[PDB]
């Protein structure tokens, strides 16, 4: 049985070896550090690979999924901002997909910087937070969108579509159908800008690090993997990619946290299923 328990067992099985091989160790040489003092990692356990680092002072990745390329970070820390900020800009950010919970922003005990859904300045940067549309995803699931428009002397003004979903509580997983009707937006708004900086004869085309749809939770591993997961099969060119990939490239890209629970590794299970997608390699 493809699908089978045996199946999914040895999924799980393959993930769990793996996600313990990736464990960071002090000083882990396969992970980006923090610069003598301040706090890199919001979770000194979730930490970033070196590798595929974004920025050398951000817990973030770029992340390729067989031909699905995006990237994935933790939640920006206060200090962290100007450098997302600046990233997001220079990625020329097509969306930003941010799937942390408005309880846990709200929650000043968790240190997550209302960094999206209002105007403000981080230093050299103004920002603006324009809320454009809501939509609903199934099962009371809500997208709610901006347009964050990252101003900066002397830096080109470049505002990102941002999708955000307030009702997804961390550490959980979402109707694949919900799941799946999010990855549908996330691209279509994606696709929508993307198409903007092509027609505008962007040059960020050409640099394959860029237009980068950003993805993150918190810590940027959990519900963040699921999107991505749900992303890349919904990549029309990802054709025989496995699951057992999906999670084993993410986690050499990232760590091997991504797809941190298992109802999340499920709903790909499930929306690979109806795909007729392998679960494991042969
Ligand atoms: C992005 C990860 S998450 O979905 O926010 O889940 C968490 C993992 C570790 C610690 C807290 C939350």
């Amino acid at each position: 049985s493809p699908y089978g328990p045996e199946a999914r067992a040895e999924l799980s099985s393959r993930l769990t070896t793996l996600r313990n091989t990736l464990a960071p160790a002090t000083n882990d040489p396969r992970y980006l550090q923090a610069c003598g003092g301040e706090k890199l990692n919001r979770f000194r356990d979730i930490q970033c690979r070196r590798q595929t680092a974004v920025r050398a002072d951000l817990n973030a990745n770029y992340i390729q999924v067989g031909n699905t390329r995006t990237i994935a970070c933790q939640y920006p820390l206060q200090s962290q901002l100007e450098s997302h900020f600046r990233m997001l800009a220079e990625n020329r950010t097509p969306v930003l997909a941010v799937l942390a919970s408005s309880s846990e922003i709200a929650n000043q005990r968790f240190g997550m910087p209302d960094y999206f859904r209002q105007s403000g300045t981080y230093g050299s940067i103004t920002v603006e937070s324009k809320m454009t549309q809501q939509v609903g995803l199934g099962d009371g699931i809500m997208a709610d969108m901006y347009t964050l428009t990252i101003r900066e002397a002397g830096q080109k003004t470049i505002s990102v579509p941002v999708v955000h979903v307030g009702n997804w509580p961390a550490q959980t997983a979402v109707s694949s159908e919900v799941t799946k009707a999010l990855a549908s937006l996330v691209d279509q708004t994606a696709e929508t800008k993307r198409n903007m900086y092509e027609s505008k004869g962007s040059s960020a085309v050409a640099d394959d690090s860029k237009l980068r749809p950003v993805i993150h939770c918190r810590a940027g591993v959990g519900r963040t993997a699921q999107l991505i997961g749900a992303m890349c099969m919904n990549d029309s060119r990802n054709s025989q990619l496995s699951v057992e990939d999906m999670v084993s490239q993410m986690r050499v890209q990232r760590n091997g946290i991504m797809v941190q629970k298992d109802e999340q590794l499920d709903v790909l299970i499930k929306l690979a299923e109806g795909q007729g997608r392998p679960l494991l390699n042969s």
